[PDB]
């Protein structure tokens, strides 16, 4: 009810992380790379090593937006949380050109992330000194 | 029971993402490949993608089981998380055998996975119009 | 409450994108271009513990919660904290070579079983309650 949003955003980018595993299997079938290889077409290592940047932060992603939604406010971790779908739509499609395309995108999801972290920390010290150390 | 069926059930996968994780640690000594090192036998290899594909999945999973069984039903998420696991069951030892065998396995788990979407979708959708009451 | 379990799983959080970060500076020191995973074994090894922290990581996470929230959040932070120090270790052993990785290693996935052992029990004895 009061994480709607939150709901909203995370099953984004479920789609998004959904939607980047599919394209490794299209880059798989087009630049007949053969399972389980996962080198060759230097297009497919490209498409491949991109998509395995979002995955590995995926659940960094998560987790801070949550606490930031939380724990600091909603709208503004939901606002955050869309900007970093769209920073890793710029990443994804950058690197599957070159890898020098991929900073931008992956810049701005970074940037996110450290932004959403900075205020998790912050709504979680400020209702820590509620429950735990009484300044209610 | 509020969500101990989604927790059931998200032990549950996360114990078999233990066993694959595992697995391929058991295969670095039965095919010999050392550390770091992830190729060589092509029966390493296999079992090396097909966890890391259960990997990059992982997350997906869950979070569209709690969305499905949090704002939709959680019966019906439970079960369909139940089939996810057994696709992913499949599709593990399908894919150590041959990259060819572990089509249905991962046919079956991608489309439980695209269901909890939907139904979470549709559910949150629900639970947002209640902007309007 | 759950603040507990939410600073964890925070603190958890930063060290995974420290990991991260360190496979950017390893691509440096040791001249490997993107998209390459390959190439100096040192570089290899710490791309590899990174990439093995990634693995378990949605698992501490989930067992972290579940035993937090089903049997007691306290105990499951301790472990969360130990846990992540496991990791720490595991990290900088494997890069220094593999096989001082072990400790880390076994350390992380004793916390990940007891973790998972304390989750499991609270579900099992809450859903018997009904
Ligand atoms: C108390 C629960 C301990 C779980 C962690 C653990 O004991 O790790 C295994 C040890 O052998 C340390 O290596
Ligand atoms: C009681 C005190 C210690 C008992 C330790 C038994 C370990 C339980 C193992 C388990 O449940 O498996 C889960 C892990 O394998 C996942 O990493
Ligand atoms: C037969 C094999 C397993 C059935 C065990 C079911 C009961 C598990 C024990 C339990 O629920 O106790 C845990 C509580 O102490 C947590 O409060
Ligand atoms: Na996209
Ligand atoms: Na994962």
């Amino acid at each position: 009810g009061n994480s709607i949003l939150l709901a909203a955003v995370s099953i984004l980018s479920a789609c998004q992380q959904s939607y980047f595993a599919l394209q490794v299997g299209k880059a798989r079938l087009k630049y007949k790379v053969t399972p389980p290889a996962v080198t060759g077409s230097p297009e497919f290592e490209r498409v491949f090593r991109a998509q395995q940047n979002c995955v590995e932060f995926y659940p960094i992603f998560i987790i801070t937006l949550w606490m930031a939604g939380w724990y600091f406010n909603q709208v503004f971790a939901t606002c955050l949380g869309l900007v970093y779908i769209y920073g890793r739509h710029l990443y994804f499609w950058g690197y599957s050109e070159a890898a020098k395309k991929r900073i931008t995108g992956f810049r701005l999801s970074l940037g996110i992330l450290a932004l959403l972290t900075l205020l998790g920390a912050l709504g979680i010290a400020n209702s820590f000194l509620d429950e735990y150390l009484d300044l209610n």
